[PDB]
C-alpha cells in the first residue's frame, strides 16, 4: 500500500527542482489540481502567509500543523538567515513526510520538526528546545484547541509584547471561541485577512493576534 503523502512526496522528489524550494512548492501544487486533492494552505493564504513573514521578518517561528510540509517549505524559505521554523505534527507519518519534504526542498537546517501533540509540546518548548520567545505562530490544528493552546503558550511564557499569532480557518469551519478572545482580550490587536476560496458562497479568513504584552500598574 501507498499512502497519499507518500504520493506527493514521490511526485516531489520525481518533477521538482532540489533545493529550490519554489519548485516544491509548484510540484506539490500542480500535483494537488491533478489529482483533485488540496493542501492546508491554498495560493490567496499563502501570499497572507508570505506578507506577514516579510512584514515582521520572525527570528523564531512555531506553527501548529504541518501535515506535509507544504506551509513548513512556505514559510521557511522566507526565513532570513539565522531564523528557524519549529513545526508541530499529530501524526508520525506526516510528520516524517514533512521531513522528507524539507530535505528535498534544501530548507531542512531552518526547520525543527516535532512529532506529538500540542499540548503535551507546547510545555516542553522552553526547557527542551532551548526556546524563550516565540516571533510568531501559524495555527492551523485542530480547531477546539486554538484557544487553549493560545493561553497554553500565554501561561508558559513563549510570548512576548510583539508576538504574532497567525490563524487559519477562523471563519471556515469557523474558530468563534478564539476569535471572540483575541478580539476582547487587551492582551491581543487584531486584524483579519480574507480569503476568497470560492465566489459568495466560501470566504475564509486568518486571524493576526498580536500579543500586547502583560499589564502594568
Ligand atoms: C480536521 O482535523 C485535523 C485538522 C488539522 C490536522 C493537521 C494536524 C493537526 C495536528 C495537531 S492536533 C494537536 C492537539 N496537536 C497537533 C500538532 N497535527 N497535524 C489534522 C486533522
Ligand atoms: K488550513
Ligand atoms: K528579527
Ligand atoms: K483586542
Amino acid at each position: 500500500g501507498d499512502t497519499k503523502e507518500q504520493r506527493i512526496l514521490r511526485y516531489v522528489q520525481q518533477n521538482a527542482k532540489p533545493g529550490d524550494p519554489q519548485s516544491v512548492l509548484e510540484a506539490i501544487d500542480t500535483y494537488c489540481t491533478q489529482k483533485e486533492w488540496a493542501m492546508n494552505v491554498g495560493d490567496a493564504k499563502g501570499q497572507i502567509m508570505d506578507a506577514v513573514i516579510r512584514e515582521y521578518s520572525p527570528s523564531l517561528v512555531l506553527e501548529l500543523g504541518a501535515y506535509c510540509g507544504y506551509s513548513a517549505v512556505r514559510m521557511a524559505r522566507l526565513l532570513q538567515p539565522g531564523a528557524r521554523l519549529l513545526t508541530m505534527e499529530i501524526n508520525p507519518d506526516c510528520a516524517a513526510i514533512t521531513q522528507q519534504m524539507l530535505n528535498f526542498a534544501g530548507l531542512q537546517d531552518k526547520v525543527t520538526i516535532l512529532n506529538g501533540a500540542s499540548q503535551d509540546l507546547i510545555p516542553q518548548l522552553k526547557k527542551k528546545y532551548d526556546v524563550d520567545t516565540l516571533d510568531m505562530v501559524f495555527l492551523d490544528h485542530w480547531k477546539d484547541r486554538y484557544l487553549p493552546d493560545t493561553l497554553l503558550l500565554e501561561e508558559c511564557g513563549l510570548l512576548r509584547k510583539g508576538t504574532v499569532l497567525l490563524a487559519d480557518n477562523v471563519i471556515v469551519p469557523g474558530t468563534p471561541d478564539f476569535l471572540a478572545y483575541v478580539r476582547g482580550s487587551s492582551s491581543f490587536e487584531c486584524t483579519h485577512y480574507s480569503s476568497y476560496l470560492e465566489y459568495m458562497k466560501v470566504v475564509d479568513g486568518l486571524e493576526k493576534a498580536i500579543y500586547q504584552g502583560p499589564s502594568s500598574d
